[PDB]
């Protein structure tokens, strides 16, 4: 509603992209990620809304309906690699 | 969307552009119609500018507060967030 929670709340998903910059892994679990993102505030009520928020903004890569067992479950935490990687190797 | 895999990484891709245009511009603050303009120019389509603007407020890549009373605000587009975050954190102790 008001802008500062309106920027407050914000604020933690961006503490959540700066914590998966600087982990060296760019594939977790999705429990993994919780875990992270409770680190800087974000409650499990929260966190499909905001799982949902970065893969819309292109910030990772995650795929829960994917029949494949390794994708369903991980969170691509650098993206950017494989957007690059994919537009190259199938010439986009 | 089950089987959509590689539809849903490559529509996210422009978004990820978009990001990369804002880090890279200059600029930390622009107008809401400035900001479709760099949407635009990475494939984004008008129809679906406010649900991207959307995903990027949620993911605090942006602030974008259409919903403000302050005329600045309501039409501008913080492309740079991180160092308003901090500011107020610091400012306000919280």
């Amino acid at each position: 509603e008001g802008e500062l929670k309106t920027i407050m709340g914000q604020a933690k998903v961006s503490k959540l992209q700066e914590k998966m910059k600087l982990d060296p892994r760019s594939k977790i679990t999705f429990n993994d990620f919780k875990g992270i993102a409770k680190e800087v505030g974000i409650e499990e009520k929260e966190i499909n809304s905001v799982s949902n928020a970065l893969a819309q903004s292109g910030s990772i890569i995650y795929l829960p309906n994917s029949l494949n067992e390794n994708l369903k479950t991980s969170v691509f935490t650098k993206p950017a690699h494989i957007y690059q990687s994919l537009e190259h190797i199938l010439d986009i």
